[PDB]
């Protein structure tokens, strides 16, 4: 049913981002701050987030 | 590669994985997903992901 199907979509999310976010530090050599997610909404309803990353580095 | 060039590759991947969740989710259901809210989960290494809480509308 349809509060389980939620969780285990917001599960997985949160395991992809997770793991976008390591390979991203990874394949850098820097650290992903923060995460910008701007909703994709259109006309049927939300579509998706659009997603910008921030990453730091020493200066 | 580039940072730049990682970096874009990494948002659109994500984007995608959402939009087809979302899709996939609302198909589930019938219904139709309002709202996602993230929320940083830290921990004392960094920033490890976003935790993530769906929001989804009913009819009265």
């Amino acid at each position: 049913n349809i509060e389980e199907l939620k969780k285990q979509a917001e599960t997985e999310i949160a395991d992809f981002i997770a793991q976008k976010i390591a390979e991203l530090n990874k394949n850098t050599g820097k650290e992903v701050s923060e995460i910008r997610f701007t909703a994709r909404e259109k006309m049927t309803g939300l579509e998706s987030y659009d997603v910008k990353i921030k990453i730091m580095l020493e200066h």
